[PDB]
């Protein structure tokens, strides 16, 4: 109506696509950001000045705010781009018909690299980021599930495990790990390698393609162990002042143009498929943007673990602060 | 030659820059950023993996690194574009004739307030900062001179005082703030506005305004008591090993198309006096990043403090060790 209220992650939305949308609709939308779910969750527990129409869940963290009630169901009929979206993404369990989100971007974790620092051939897998030879230089993403997942996968046991016997497992193996980080980062990634800061460590694909682009010699190794693959979707807080133009809003990124407007410019895949095909042909051949279904089978996808995130999130804390 | 080594601050080259100075020149260069001069000075003592042909120093610190040798002479004859900067920018003392230094980007420091949040009209000098109603809640930059700065100019004698006595002053009153201090950010000042963890503070004119046109409310009040004005420049380390291609980097950032293309992406007011003609209105208008000529009588540009330097460095070390 007058204004919307959009929180979503830092480097997702760029400058210039929320006036665009505002001129189309003359719907001005304050924006708000944020580095991870935890923190959206929280600060959807208890603040206004956090955000209030539009935010943007990661799909493990949908089930989980739908059944406590934070979110309410989305008028699909009024997501007139909704065909858009490539239907791999949409016959998921936490949300079988699609009612309480929209895949709005994804992307993956893997191993980054400054080739001009590290010749990236000598590293294949999580398990080399553990070595002495990387005593205080690596940068791990800050965010408690990828982390965990890392050392998980190196261990065997992996992903979304719910069994704490095998995460306190990846625990006290990332406690061995803590030696060797020498930063975390869920804002923007690729920024610690830039500054010279790290040469290798845990990146986001998206984040290592700006920095590309702006030239830091940094490559995206896939991790012989998997390759962590995850997607965030919008929707509306249960409570939101105007649902009706978070719908607009919705919507409007559910345009193949802006989506691929967005995807060519930011690197996080779009999990949107009239884009994709009109993806410029240099962004689409990336292998470590857009990943062949021979690495993203040997990857694994970010789920939700249940009554079993308390366990995950309180030993990354634990883990961060003893150090 | 073959590759090139360009130290710059963190968002001053948007993605697509150099890569396009490859395009014409084949020169390929290695793109490495920094937030203070503090630390690319010191990199300039010790790293091979720091930065080595083109560097980009502050105006204060071009007397400083000259007379130990740091950086060279540079060839004006080859810089065919320099005619296209201001007359008002080259003519000052740290530099007579411009042999070591070529304006490149030049702004300020000043207050920035989430309109949303705050209410603009109720902030005015550097000095409602220490009013206790902030506590813990302002974003102050992790640079020691514009700190102090604030500070000087809060207590009357300032800037660029080398006179001991008024810099111990300037330290004891900012203990008496930073219990205001909720973070310090020389990466991107408007980062922690956008992720709302501060509604106001310090902010640099550049990032204000990529976070308005991102979609954060971010306004920048000019400071009663001044607004420090601040300007960065090209030179070129005593020892590159590519001062030919550099001179080209040089050139090119020179060229008004390329001064105007990043001048409205970044904000930031360019030195290059071509372009700045060719200004998009909003933006040549644009009253936060062109400080009217009396904003700027009342400010007051960092200049060079010779050895008093250290006593500001070293206290303002302590003074962050302190909280």
């Amino acid at each position: 109506n007058n204004t919307l209220y959009f929180y979503n992650w830092t480097e997702y939305v760029p400058p210039g696509l929320l006036e665009q949308f505002t001129k189309e609709t003359g719907i001005k939308v304050i924006y708000s950001t944020y580095e991870s779910n935890e923190t959206m969750y929280a600060k959807l527990k208890t603040y206004k000045d956090g955000a209030y129409d539009l935010v943007v869940p990661s799909t493990y963290y949908v089930d989980k705010m739908r059944k406590e009630g934070m979110i309410q169901k989305i008028d699909k009929s009024k997501l007139t781009n909704f065909s858009n979206l490539d239907p791999d993404m949409l016959n998921k369990p936490f949300d079988p018909n699609n009612d309480y989100s929209i895949p709005y971007i994804w992307g993956a974790t893997a191993i980054g690299v400054n080739g001009d620092a590290v010749d990236p051939k000598s590293v294949t897998s999580w398990a080399d980021l553990w070595k002495p030879e990387y005593k205080g230089s690596l940068l791990l993403t800050d965010d408690a599930r990828e982390v965990f997942q890392m050392a998980l996968r190196k261990l065997g046991y992996s992903g979304n495990t719910t069994d704490p016997k095998e995460i306190e497992a990846a625990y006290n193996e990332l406690k061995k790990l803590m030696p060797n980080v020498a930063a975390f980062n869920s804002d923007n990634p690729a920024n610690p390698y830039m500054e010279g800061e790290v040469n290798l460590g845990m990146i986001w694909n998206g984040s290592a393609f700006v920095a590309r682009q702006a030239g830091t010699p940094i490559d995206v190794v896939w991790p012989k162990e998997g390759g962590i693959f995850w997607m965030d979707s919008l929707a509306i807080p249960a409570n939101a002042k105007n649902k009706e133009g978070a719908l607009k809003l919705i919507n409007f990124l559910l345009r193949p143009d802006v989506a691929k407007q967005v995807a060519e410019t930011i690197g996080y895949p779009t999990p949107n498929l009239a884009a994709r095909k009109l993806l410029s042909p240099e962004v689409a051949n990336d292998k470590t943007l857009y990943p062949d279904a021979e690495t993203i089978k040997n990857g694994e996808w970010q789920n939700d673990v249940g009554a079993a995130s308390s366990i995950y999130e309180e030993y990354y804390q634990k883990l961060k602060a003893g150090r």
